[PDB]
């Protein structure tokens, strides 16, 4: 089933198994609250401005979020993609 | 569990079954993204303005997408409805 990023007028939507949407949708709602606001074409430093970049501070979240299995599956799902 | 179509102003509540809400939501989600904004009373002609209409667009969105026993689920909950 597919999974899909969003921040501003860039998203990343990625495969993510079946058994895994569940608790793969709780580290995406501890995320979205960690983002600021998109400003003016994304020029904020923390904030991200490519789909590689948004799915990049993805791969960055979930590894200070002690909750292995998807760590090492998004890494494996970002040098694939 | 019960299962809410949105679009615009109108929206058209259907009551699905326990164990087919997980991927019965994963069409919906590639359904939202198929709908254009809405615009002034719903007159665009690609976009639906009744609940049988939305219901019925959402009815012909999921026989594009290879995934059966929601589709007939779908059609006989369009007919009783």
């Amino acid at each position: 089933r597919p999974f899909q990023l969003t921040h501003g007028s860039i998203e990343h939507t990625l495969l993510v198994p079946n058994d895994l949407f569940f608790n793969y949708s709780q580290l995406k709602d501890e995320f979205i609250k960690t983002l600021p606001e998109p400003t003016e074409g994304f020029a904020g430093d923390d904030e991200p401005s490519s789909p590689a970049e948004l799915y990049g501070k993805f791969i960055g979240f979930i590894s200070n979020a002690q909750f292995p299995q998807i760590v090492e599956l998004s890494l494996k799902d970002f040098e694939s993609r």
